[PDB]
């Protein structure tokens, strides 16, 4: 039972917000990215336990996943974009840790990360 709670997708008093930045990484950059080949490991947070990786949440303190992203968007947990993309950044950093070059993971994560560079230099508020 070596998994923890997932990262919260809301809370009473952080303040929410939607804004044509978030309103951009709901609608284009998460889905580009969930509906890619490699989305699948990262749509929910890493099962520890299913995957028999009992030192995954000794070793990875700050989880991320896309699932949490979605639901963080779909519920405007976020107030800014920032918070947003340092999530996407924190799943990726946190694959090329606990992983090594060469891993099926990391290779799929170097090609979403790829695809979620691009869709972020076209962000809006220009
Ligand atoms: C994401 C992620 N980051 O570190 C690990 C370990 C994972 C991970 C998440 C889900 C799966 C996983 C790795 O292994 C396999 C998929 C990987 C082999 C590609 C699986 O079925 N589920």
């Amino acid at each position: 039972g070596s998994n923890p709670p997932p990262p919260e997708t809301s809370n009473p008093n952080k303040p929410k917000r939607q804004t044509n930045q978030l309103q951009y990484l709901l609608r284009v950059v998460l889905k580009t990215l969930w509906k890619h080949q490699f989305a699948w490991p990262f749509q929910q947070p890493v099962d520890a336990v299913k995957l028999n990786l009992p030192d995954y949440y000794k070793i990875i303190k700050t989880p991320m996943d896309m699932g949490t992203i979605k639901k963080r968007l779909e519920n405007n947990y976020y107030w800014n974009a920032q918070e947003c993309i340092q999530d996407f950044n924190t799943m990726f950093t946190n694959c090329y840790i606990y992983n090594k070059p060469g891993d099926d993971i990391v290779l799929m994560a170097e090609a979403l990360e790829k695809l979620f560079l691009q869709k972020i230099n076209e962000l809006p508020t220009e």
